[PDB]
């Protein structure tokens, strides 16, 4: 089933040991992706622990990038925090 994470819990994952971010209500664990991301590690680290949906869409990722992003989904933002 779907696992929910509250905004409070997501905010704790804003470091090198654990980098999580929110995109369109979905939670992504990008910890192991930081060094492979074509756009660099900095833009990810800076948005860690929060909603980066706007910044993500503002750069205009390709279909391949979006398809790949799905493999990093670990749950969704708790409904009451949306
Ligand atoms: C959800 C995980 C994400 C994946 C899997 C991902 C994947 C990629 C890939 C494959 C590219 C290469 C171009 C393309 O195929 O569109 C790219 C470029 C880029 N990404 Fe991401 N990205 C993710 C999240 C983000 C986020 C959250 C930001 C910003 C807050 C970001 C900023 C960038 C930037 C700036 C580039 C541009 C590189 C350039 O033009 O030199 N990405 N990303």
């Amino acid at each position: 089933a779907v696992k929910y994470y509250t905004l409070e819990e997501i905010q704790k994952h804003n470091n090198s040991k654990s980098t999580w971010l929110i995109l369109h209500y979905k939670v992504y664990d990008l910890t192991k992706f930081l060094e492979e991301h074509p756009g660099g590690e900095a833009v990810l680290r800076a948005q860690a622990g929060g909603d980066a949906t706007a910044n993500f869409e503002a750069v205009g990722h390709s279909t391949d990038a979006r398809e790949l992003s799905k493999t990093f989904i670990i749950g969704e933002l708790h409904p009451d925090d949306r």
